[PDB]
């Protein structure tokens, strides 16, 4: 099932996700419901706090044939290197981009849909996308790293895209 992702100024997107107790049968629905959401929005990555379910759930497709999904239950991160960065886009502040600085490697560990523990390595797009999700959990958007100004007018465009509805 497709669900309603949130979009700013949105309070609960800023609620601190607690952490999966078991990776039983509702969390695999809830993973599979969060891949459909994800592919139908167009984007490459969600995590659960976007659809209102504040557990430590991410799903991520950075793939050219959408044929690869990367699940992250409980992640934690490792190790880090070196700065990047890209216009990053959300679905939860649609339609609008800007650069931000992220690690240009990371090495997380965290649970897959089966509930085994494994570790990866990541750069390039993969590692941003991570590191974003990651920030989706503790309440964090990646609106928070520029300048109070552009936080307020990226807030005002998207109450106006969404009031034209
Ligand atoms: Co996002």
């Amino acid at each position: 099932s497709v669900l309603q992702v949130l979009h700013i100024p949105d309070e609960r997107l800023r609620k601190v996700a607690k952490p999966v107790e078991e990776v039983n049968a509702e969390i695999q629905r809830i993973v599979d419901d969060m891949f459909e959401t994800m592919y139908a929005e167009e984007g490459i990555g969600l995590a659960a706090t976007q659809v209102d379910i504040h557990q430590r759930i991410i799903v991520i497709d950075v793939s050219e044939n959408r044929d690869e999904r990367l699940v992250l239950i409980n992640p934690e991160l490792l190790e880090k290197s070196g700065e990047t960065g890209i216009e990053e886009g959300c679905l939860s502040i649609p339609e609008q981009r800007a650069l931000v600085p992220r690690a240009e490697k990371v090495k997380i560990r965290a649970l897959d849909r089966d509930g085994k523990p494994f570790e990866l390595e990541a750069d390039g797009l993969l590692a941003i996308c991570i590191q974003h999700e990651m920030d989706h959990l503790v309440g964090k958007l990646f609106m928070d790293y520029l300048s109070p100004l552009k936080q307020q007018r990226i807030r005002q465009k998207v109450e106006k895209l969404d009031r034209l509805k």
